[PDB]
């Protein structure tokens, strides 16, 4: 029958979203952390003026 | 034939993005390291 492979596909897909999840949220933090960056040099060289 | 297809490119594809992640997680300590110096500049010019 197709039950061994469906409940095989069926892992490595989980194994693929669990991945994908944890790149996307990386590539997002990321993202932001440079936003960050460019608002913590824009406030150092406003103090420093 | 059309499920050994399928497992080798879903395989292939587990396994580039496992080698990905320790990329990743480098460029998120740079940028954590980054923000954390600006951030003590920031406050001790400040002070």
């Amino acid at each position: 029958s197709t039950m061994d492979w469906e409940v095989e596909r069926a892992e490595l897909q989980a194994r693929i979203a669990m991945l994908q999840g944890e790149r996307k949220g990386q590539e997002n933090l990321k993202k932001d952390l440079v936003r960050r960056i460019k608002m913590l040099e824009m406030a150092l060289k406003q103090e420093r003026a």
